[PDB]
DNA sequence: CATCAAGCCTTCCTTCAGGTGTTGCTCCAGAAAGGGTGT
């Protein structure tokens, strides 16, 4: 659970593939996983074709990419966690809104990996890091690196349905962008600046944007009941063997 | 050759026309994995 690479023996059983060499000399971090590889330890040279466009969150110029990372490299472990949270017991989605809610607010205690995709299929998975605190959620989404606190993710969601009390049409006070990517990604709306507190704007500019993100997931008019995605572990399981 | 009248009045705008149609975006921003083949 110390490293993402920990996905691969503890959850999501798999061994090593045994076309790979053991590791001699001094040890080295691997440039994937972010873990030594120690002496005795199965590596493979790093032999990623040039479609590869993570090399900025490479951790390691080792070239040594450790074999919990190759099998973190398969592309069906790379699909299959285009939206994932990987606990301490299985794997679960976070492809529906719901289950971001679910993820986002009350999530579980186990030390979890959460990965999302902003696209088809990316090197997704070893690059970030693993949550060992509930409150603080390291979340992947594309190329960067986001950070999530549940308890200020509630306290926006109290606010935002305060704020809507009384009101037969549901009205935003912040836009939030689920693609992270538009300017307004972050800009208060008119009608969350004639409502909201000052304090409470200031407290919406103060989240970080790993909660921006989130919100904009779970921001919108039909309000998600935190929901548990539905274990995938077999599902990748099955498609890596 | 000098003034002496060296203007007066009243008109002093009228009617519609005072848009119509259409465009009103397109696409992509993946990267193994399995095959080739070219030095
Ligand atoms: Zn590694």
């Amino acid at each position: 659970m110390r490293y993402p690479s920990d996905i691969v023996d503890q959850v999501l059983k798999a061994g090593p593939d045994k076309g790979l060499l053991t590791w001699e000399g001094v040890d080295a971090a691997c440039s994937h996983c972010s873990r030594p590889i120690q002496n005795g330890d199965l590596y493979s040279p790093s032999s990623v074709g040039a479609f590869f466009s993570d090399t900025r969150d490479l951790a390691s110029t080792s070239r040594s990419i450790c074999w919990r990372c190759v099998v973190l490299r398969k592309k069906p472990m790379l699909y299959g966690l285009s939206a994932a949270v990987v606990t301490q017991d299985g794997i679960y989605s976070i492809s529906k809104d719901v289950n971001k809610a679910w993820l986002f607010t009350t999530p579980p205690p186990a030390p979890f990996l959460v990965v999302h995709s902003s696209s088809t299929m990316q090197h997704l998975s070893w690059r970030t890091p693993v949550t060992l605190d509930n409150r603080r959620i390291h979340v992947r989404y594309g190329p960067n690196l986001f950070i999530v606190r549940p308890e200020v993710v509630r306290k926006a969601l109290s606010i935002a349905d305060r704020v809507n009390e009384g009101q037969k049409k549901w009205v935003t006070p912040v836009y939030f962008d689920r693609k992270a990517a538009a300017m307004g990604h972050g800009l208060i709306t008119r009608a969350g600046a004639e409502m909201l507190t000052q304090e409470e704007q200031e407290f919406f500019q103060s989240v970080t944007p790993g909660e921006r993100w989130a919100l904009s997931y779970l921001m919108h008019s039909k309000r998600p009941e935190p929901e548990v995605g539905e274990c995938i572990t077999e599902k990748v399981m099955t498609s890596l063997n």
